[PDB]
């Protein structure tokens, strides 16, 4: 046979974008939040997606604004954290995610969670008008919250975008419901993930393309 | 407030795939395809994605078999590598990517394609009997045809699980209409990703949990 596609990334990237924008309701996103949801959309595939992403007033506005400043993504997942494409980030922006860390299996073990959530302990110094990207698993997500009203000292904003049947529902409409004083995003529902996560992260980052 | 949520991955993972498992029609799926449909739905939160999912007669067996006789995962994406949860791994199965390898972007310059695809010629030497794992770009998906097609060296199976609005769809198709001799796996259409390819690979390197 004699194959007739397309071999180049930014032909296939204005046409995929191009694609979903022409398929993807965004109406009631606003200029920005849009590219949010158009990539979020890219990276699965799902035009519809967009009927859960949610992002509180300013998310945008103060993480691009912090993601701009400096401010470090904390990652809850590597798939996440794998899907930020350097190239893109502001102003070297890290991209930290403490899932795979040495002592998170143990703070698991010690209080009683999943690494996930025991990881956020590690970011204890790091929390600090950031970025937080957890794009995996709700258990960090509840564990962040109780942390902050506890006396924790609030992220810049916060992607509770875990996506899961168990847990991910909650964790993120708690987000929304006490959110202890930071904006959020998240994908309400049993949506998210890395790829949506990073997606988002990536849309931030650096608009378009 | 007081979350009363659960902290427990193992009894997370056994209320995860028993909700779904409780909620998607796995009926058409081989015993053994069936485990691949629920991690793959479990990654995305998606219980219809199964809708989509395609696997060649003897993919599962052959792969499985593959990836149980050492045969190396050759994923065109990191996202997907770094799905693969190496504890679950039969053999320290090897998890490739030259996606970002150092000659990539020069073999997509001179031949004119994209780095994932430009990036199979470094597979060359491992086509031979592996599990390609191309959860993330269908240009991959199509070189790694004409390459059969011109004499190349059949892998052990292919994951044309490529996710994309461009080129996924067909690459895909192109797969399943002559493969070159070789089983596949692909989610028709649009979906595909980096979790649910990973996922896949996760439930074939080790079944059930
Ligand atoms: C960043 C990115 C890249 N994607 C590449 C691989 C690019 N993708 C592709 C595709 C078809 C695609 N991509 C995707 C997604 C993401 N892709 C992303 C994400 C994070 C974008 C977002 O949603 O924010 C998302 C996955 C979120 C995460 O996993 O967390 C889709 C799955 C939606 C897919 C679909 C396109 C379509 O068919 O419409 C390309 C065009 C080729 C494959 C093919 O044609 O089949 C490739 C570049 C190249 O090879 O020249 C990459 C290296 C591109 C670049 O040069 O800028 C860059 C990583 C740079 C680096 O290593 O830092
Ligand atoms: C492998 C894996 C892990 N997931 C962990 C992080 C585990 N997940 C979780 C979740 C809530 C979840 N997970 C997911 C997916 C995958 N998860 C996977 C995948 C690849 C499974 C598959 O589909 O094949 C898939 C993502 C495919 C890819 O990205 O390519 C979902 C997104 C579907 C999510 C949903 C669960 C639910 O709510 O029903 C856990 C339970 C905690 C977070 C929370 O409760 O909120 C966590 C372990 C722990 O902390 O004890 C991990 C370390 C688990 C383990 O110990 O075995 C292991 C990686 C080991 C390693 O580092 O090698």
């Amino acid at each position: 046979p004699e194959y007739d596609y397309i071999r180049d990334g930014n032909a296939i990237y204005e046409r995929s974008f191009a694609i979903i924008r022409a398929e993807a309701d965004l109406s009631r996103f606003s200029e920005e939040e849009a590219d949010l949801a158009v990539r979020m959309v890219h990276a699965c595939g799902s035009v519809e997606a967009t009927r859960q992403f949610v992002f509180s007033p300013d998310f945008v506005s103060s993480a691009r604004a912090a993601l701009k400043a400096g401010a470090p993504i904390l990652c809850d997942a590597e798939m996440v954290a794998h899907g930020v494409t350097r190239a893109r980030l502001p102003a070297g922006n890290e991209v930290i995610c403490t899932l795979r860390d040495p002592r998170t299996p143990a703070l698991a073990a010690e209080i009683g969670n999943t690494r996930s959530a025991a990881a956020l302990k590690l970011w204890s110094e790091r929390l600090a008008g950031s970025v937080v990207a957890i794009g995996n698993a709700p258990t960090a997500l509840f564990f962040l919250l109780e942390m902050l009203r506890d006396g924790a000292p609030k992220p810049a904003a916060i992607l509770g975008m875990p996506v899961g049947f168990v847990g991910a529902a909650e964790s993120k409409d708690a987000l929304a419901e006490n959110s202890y004083g930071v904006p959020f995003a998240i994908v309400r529902g049993r949506l998210g993930g890395s790829a949506m996560t990073a997606a988002a992260l990536n849309s931030l980052a650096r608009p378009g393309l």
